[PDB]
């Protein structure tokens, strides 16, 4: 059960002040020793919200595996009293567990999802309480995502994984103490019906832990528009105004818990829009839907994954900019924050578990060790990593079940599926998330080297979403026969499945600078033919709805002979500043009509 | 047999002035209506010396495989009318085949050295004369380096190969016509032996065709300090000044060529020194050396690996700077010129073959073979156009006293068996056409020495290890043990001196890093560190020369931004901070004499 922190008779105190303790464990004795009983030694402070890699510019800090101390007192309000209390963490990386005052309550494993713990009986009102977070940032075969820890003669571990952007860890988002009633509204899911845009039926249900409720439908002028009664199966009838792509109006749904004592209210925001996959088209509201835009990522300078609100409100601007209408949370659940805003300003997104790196055949990661000889065994992917792929789907599913701007479930990003047993691994959680959640369409991320010719699992999916980088990684430099490599496959691809297709990942590496007159790669001028031959080619093939950018910015890898200080396939760099390939961008998504295939021509 | 045109009464016209005419030959249809009866249609200017590539900021032109097509007139002197005239090009990159007025004079194989012909029964002293030449730039395995042209389904050719620089065609090198009185000294070879550098011994041997010569011997003040004669080769003896690596002395050594009516005099620089390899010590008039450098290229921005004097003035000031005393001619012939500097400014000189890519197992360059020495690829036919390479690269060079030591490849894979069948005769046959100059093969990375078939056919270990780059990345603690834990191993298994002849980083100038970490400036000074701290406690270790003195082009690839990054100054010459580190040590250090294990 998980819903989003709101303030309306109920109250927050924002952890967040950041400046807490923080201190590495390498003698890995912290459990041993009860860290958590007293203030952290030699420790020093650190911000909060924030990856704790880049924040004291030392690498043995950076490139440390194992556990970090944070530590942090706070005084807990007085008029709290007969209030249920709850801590909250919207996202510890990796591993988190709690002591509140030598009393652990709370412990989780999954980087990128909110966990919390009723605190109430553990807590006085107006007294100082301490707080201690032990974090760990390894990645075992069993951990979404995968890797290996590998330890060397000494006992210092080396992560290594198999992903392509650096595993920055920390506590990432945003710590809150907040109240409730002791009765409370603890679970909302709403559905949304359309049929030809001119009245709809919003299936409500509510998990309501102690009280009879009522809703009341209130639209952006506050007026309601509709009540109901009754724990679960409220369902309204409308004339409405539809949650479109540029737009976004958002209703709003007051849930009522009344108890005969207390009251509690919850206001949860409501698009109404419906999201359907019919022949190779991507219908919103039961119109053709064309994709435009990019693959972000969690990346900044010195924060590394950390939330920061000035770095999504500029990107917005950037985003909103150059003409993009969508984006796909690359590679893990993102804050709720961007979500909310995509909510209200009418941005479609493909929401993706962070299972990534299900592939041991790319250059891409960190390669401390020896690979196993096979990806689906006992030994790597087995029967828990499929569980704990389960676990991240529903906590997943379980936060963004009702904001309209999620369009599409990701359950993998690029597994390699040429192995028998892939299948054997993929087709339950495939079906499984389809029982999570219905009113989505489901897809999978198709590596590059998985040609449609030996692709194993991309049939068990609604939409198709292939990540493509002909004239980078193969045929290198040549772009014309790059344009008929890639226009031979996109046209299998759609003649075998008759899926729509979506291309969420087409980019290639670009240093900010370097100009060339024959149009070399990493080039400026390299960047803007590559990304125009490929507009010419999607432009030709009638199921591709939809096109992605690889990454928005640059971000951060590690190291390798393969990533010049980074990930450079960036439209703009880490600072956002913008190559060449901005403009291109943006005169084609801007030409455009919005949210509408060009149809091979302007 | 072969000389640098010099002048007292031999005379020289350099047609490498400039623009030439220049067509390619997408049709394959030169030869078929014989483009060099006329004058070249639908040409455009090019200039000579230059790689054609870069000229024209057209990438058509740059990534071209097949026949392109220079042409040029040019006036013949008249004061040339009873000479024989010599028309040398002193190299056409890959194949060059000439034309002087509809009839064909020369051909050649081989884009580093120089080749000639005698062109006067094709000229008359006074009149405009046509030259058309027609160059190729396609490498099979049966050139050196070796190659692979595939052709596509239906038409086009694509020129694949195994080495990290780019392929620059083309004439890169000097044009020139030269004269020469009709009876002429063909070929001169010295060699210098010393014993305790107190008053030694000039062998003599030298062909003159067309008559009877005499040999004499000046110094710097044209002094005369010793005339011996003959017409084949005696030896010469007296007090000398030897060439070190410090200085640079070179006596004179003229030869006057006498016929009955006519003579011809040519002048020879000749450098008195010895080299021998003795236990693990490289020694230069016995006493030990310690060698520091670079690898270089031929490679500068617009021109390719068109050769050029500021550039290399320019260049030689920064290697003088930085502290470096010697370098390696990194896999191709140089311009002769460069080794007419370093005779005269004492720089060490390894001189080395185009045998470069004899390797499938990088990922550098460019369905290929499965076996490297095998009828498909590496077989008989490429083992004499590698000899052939040899016997051209010393046929030319034999006489400097700057090239120390003869390289026969670069970074050839000696793990499949037929290696040392193909390198057991190289080995030889090189000592048998010359025995005065130490031989060596450069030795790959994976191919450690519990793994190599060959080292012991040669007389110095020369290694290029990047540990801590592609293997171990990042990791300067772990690589050092690498290191350190090999050079240990080399030395015990072989007893031979090491040069560790290549060592780098790739390095983006500007970019810097609080974190150590790959890419960054500080990256590639820590890494250089480290590698300096191993070879001052490997006993066996008689020189280093950084990967690279300066960015140069490659072939596209991810691994590659923009051409290879390992310079130490990047590709317009400004210096990388790493630059300021080695001018520390190399300057630091006592001159050709090792670091004691510290400072
Ligand atoms: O290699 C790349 O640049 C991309 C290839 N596909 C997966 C991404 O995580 C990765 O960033
Ligand atoms: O990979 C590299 O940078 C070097 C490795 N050894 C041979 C060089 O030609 C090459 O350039």
């Amino acid at each position: 059960h998980m819903l989003r922190p709101v303030e309306t008779p109920t109250r927050e105190i924002k952890k967040l002040d950041g400046l807490w303790a923080f201190s590495l464990d390498r003698e890995n004795c912290g459990i041993d020793q009860r860290w958590w009983e007293s203030a952290l030694q030699e420790s020093r402070a650190i911000a909060v919200p924030g990856s704790f890699n880049d924040q004291f510019a030392d690498a043995d800090i950076r490139n440390y595996a194992g556990n970090v101390w944070y530590q942090r007192e706070v005084f807990i309000p007085k008029g709290w009293a007969g209030q249920r209390i709850v801590l909250r963490f919207d996202a510890v990386t990796h591993y988190g567990k709690v002591w509140v005052n030598n009393q652990e309550v709370m412990e989780h494993q999954g980087g990128y999802t909110p966990f919390e713990a009723d605190v109430t009986p553990y807590v006085i009102a107006g007294k100082s309480v301490r707080i201690t977070v032990c974090v760990n940032n390894e990645l075992n075969w069993q951990t979404i995502p995968p890797g290996m820890v590998i330890t060397d003669e000494n006992g210092k571990k080396k992560q290594s994984y198999f992903h392509d952007f650096f595993n920055y860890a920390g506590i990432h988002r945003s710590v809150m103490l907040y109240t409730t009633p002791n009765t409370w509204v603890d679970d909302i899911t709403v559905v949304t019906h359309v049929a030809q845009d001119c009245n709809h039926a919003s299936v409500d249900w509510q998990v309501v832990a102690n009280g009879d409720v009522s809703v009341e439908l209130r639209d952006a002028d506050q007026q309601v528009v509709a009540t109901g009664q009754g724990t679960s199966g409220t369902l309204q009838v409308v004339n409405p105004h539809l949650w479109q792509p540029g737009e976004g109006y958002l209703y709003e749904l007051c849930v009522t818990a009344k108890s005969q004592t207390e009251c509690d209210i919850y206001p949860l925001r409501v698009g109404i829009r419906s999201v359907a996959v019919k022949g190779e088209q991507f219908l919103i509201n039961h119109k053709p839907f064309y994709f435009t835009g990019f693959g972000r990522h969690e990346d900044a300078d010195l924060r590394g994954k950390g939330f920061d609100n000035v770095l999504m409100v500029h990107d917005h601007a950037l985003m909103d900019w150059i003409g993009a209408n969508s984006y796909r949370t690359s590679h893990y659940p993102y804050a709720e924050e961007m979500l909310d805003w995509a909510d209200e300003h009418g941005i479609v997104v493909i929401d993706e578990t962070a299972a990534v790196g299900f592939n041991l055949s790319l250059g891409i990661g960190f390669e401390a060790g020896n690979k196993p000889k096979e990806l689906y065994s006992e030994e790597a992917v087995n029967g828990e990593t499929q569980q704990a792929h389960l676990q991240a789907i529903k906590e997943l599913i379980a936060r963004d079940k009702n904001h309209p701007s999620v369009v599409m479930w990701s359950i993998a990003n690029e597994p390699d599926t040429r192995p028998q047993g892939a299948r054997e691994y993929f087709a339950p959680l495939a079906e499984a998330t389809r029982k999570l959640d219905p009113t989505r369409p489901i897809t999978c991320v198709n590596v590059m080297f998985c040609d449609a010719h030996t692709d194993t699992i991309s049939d068990l999916f609604d939409v198709l979403c292939l990540n493509r980088y002909y004239g980078w990684y193969v045929q290198s430099g040549d772009l014309e026969t790059a344009e008929k490599v890639l226009e031979k496959e996109l046209l299998a691809w759609q003649e075998k499945l008759h899926q729509p297709i979506i291309i969420t990942e087409y980019g290639v590496d670009t240093l900010a600078g370097l100009h060339s007159m024959y149009t070399d790669m990493w080039s400026e001028e390299y960047q803007c033919a590559w990304l125009d031959m490929y507009h010419r080619v999607f432009d030709r093939v009638s199921a591709v709805v939809g096109e992605q950018v690889w990454n928005f910015a640059d971000f951060a890898t590690s190291q390798g002979i393969l990533r010049v200080g980074g990930n450079k396939k960036g439209i703009f760099t880490r600072d956002r500043k913008p190559k060449s390939a901005a403009f291109l961008l943006q005169k084609r998504w801007t030409g455009m009509n919005f949210g509408e295939k060009p149809q091979q021509g302007g």
